[PDB]
């Protein structure tokens, strides 16, 4: 049970994310794998995960 | 069981992603596998994962 | 049971990542695998779990 009046409610909100980058440089070499990434932005209200990001096996 | 009156709920919401991105560089090389990415935004009320990010075996 | 009135709530929220970057530099080299990332942001009201970041095996 649940009720409300008036209730300006919020819930699982989000609220700008400003990611100004520059003059990076990423010079991965000789691997099994990179998984490189930038910005993510996830908002949920009944949930079983968020943002994964696996890497894996590499080898020589 | 669930009510409301004049209820000016929100509910799994996102606002905003500013990404002025600049001049990057990225030399990925002699590898098994990138996944490099840049922006991303999920939004949901009931779910069960997001923006999953996977790379994989490698070798030289 | 639950109830409300004029109730102004705000649950699970968030507010704002300012994440200027500036002129970096990452030479990853001779791994098994590199998860390098950037800006990340979850927000929730009923979960198990958030952003979860695995590298695995490497070798030479």
């Amino acid at each position: 049970g649940v009720l409300y009046v008036g209730s300006k409610t919020k819930e699982g909100v989000v609220h700008g994310v400003a990611t100004v980058a520059e003059k990076t440089k990423e010079q991965v070499t000789n691997v099994g794998g990179a998984v490189v990434t930038g910005v993510t932005a996830v908002a949920q209200k009944t949930v079983e995960g968020a943002g994964s990001i696996a890497a894996a096996t590499g080898f020589v």
